[PDB]
C-alpha cells in the first residue's frame, strides 16, 4: 500500500505603505557584434547584439514554486 | 493500493497603499550585427540586433506555480 | 487500485489603494544587422532587427500555472 | 597730402580628385531644460533646448576675409 | 605727406589626391539643465542643454584674414 | 613724410596623396546642470549643458592671418 498525502498551509505575504519616486533615466551606448556562420540545435537559447532597458516595480511580486511526484 | 492525495491550502497575497511617480526616459543608443550564414533547429530561441525597452508596474503581480505528477 | 485526487483550495490575491503617475519616454536610437543566408526548422522562434518599447500597468497582473499528470 | 593704396594680389585655391564615401548616422537621445523667467536685450544671440544634426560636404569650401578702414 | 601701400602677392593652397571612406556614429546621450531666471544684456552670446552633432569634409577648406587700418 | 610699405611673398601649402577610412563612434554619455540665476552683460560668451560630436576632414585646412595698422 502506497499513500502520498503532502499538505500545504504555507502563506507568501507583503504590506508597503507608498511605493514611488522611481527614476531610471539610461545614456545610450554603442554595440558592435561580427560573426561568419551560427548554428543552433537542439533548446539553444540566444540573445545577439543587444542594447535594452527595463522598468519593473510590482506592488506585490511574491513567488511560490511546487513539484509534487510520485513514480514506479 | 496507490492514492495520490497532495492538499494545498496555500497564500500568496499583497498590499500596497498607493503605487506610482515613476519615470522611463533612455537616451538613445547604436547597434550593429554582422553574419554570413545562420542556420537554426529543434527549438532555438533567438534575439539578434535589438534596442528594446520596457516599463512594467502591476498592482499585484504575484505568481504561483504547481506540478502534480504520477507515472507508472 | 488507483486513485489520483489532489485538492487546491489556494489563493493568490492582491490590493493597491491607487495605480497612475506612470511616464515613459524613450529617445530612440538606431540598428542595423547584415546576413547572406537564412535556414529555420523546426519550432525555431526567431527577432533580428528590432527597436520596440512597452509600458504594461495592469491593475491585478497575478498568474498562477497548473500541470496535473497521470500515466501508465 | 594722404594716400592709402593696399595692393592685393593674392589666391586661397584647392585640388580633390575626388570627394564622397561619408556616413553620419546619430543614435538618437534626450535633452530636459527648466526655467521660470527670461529676459534677453541688446544683441543676445541664444539656443536652449537642442538636439541638430549637420553633414556638410563643400567641394571647395575656401574662405577670404577683408577689411579696410581709414579715420580722421 | 603720408602713403599707406602693403602689397600681398601670398599663397595659401592645397592637393589631395582622394578624400573620403568617413563614418560618423554617436550612441545617443542624456542632458538635463535647471534654472530659475536668466537675464542677458549687451552682446551676449548663448547655448543651454544641447546634444548636437557635426560631420564636415571640405575638399579644401583653406582660410585667409587680413586687416588694414590707418587712423588720425 | 612716412611711407608704410611690406611686400608679402609667402606661401602655405600642402600635398596629402590620398585621406580616409576615418571613424567617430562615441558611446553616449550623461550631464546634468543646477542653477538658480544667471546675469550676462557686456560681451559674455557662454556654454551650459552639453553632450556634442565634430568630425572635421578638410583636405587642405590651411589657414594664414595678417593685421597692418598705422596710428597717429
Amino acid at each position: 500500500q502506497i499513500v502520498y498525502k503532502p499538505v500545504d498551509l504555507s502563506k507568501v505575504t507583503s504590506k508597503c505603505g507608498s511605493l514611488g519616486n522611481i527614476h531610471h533615466k539610461p545614456g545610450g551606448g554603442q554595440v558592435e557584434v561580427k560573426s561568419e556562420k551560427l548554428d543552433f540545435k537542439d533548446r539553444v537559447q540566444s540573445k545577439i547584439g543587444s542594447l535594452d532597458n527595463i522598468t519593473h516595480v510590482p506592488g506585490g511580486g511574491n513567488k511560490k514554486i511546487e513539484t509534487h511526484k510520485l513514480t514506479f
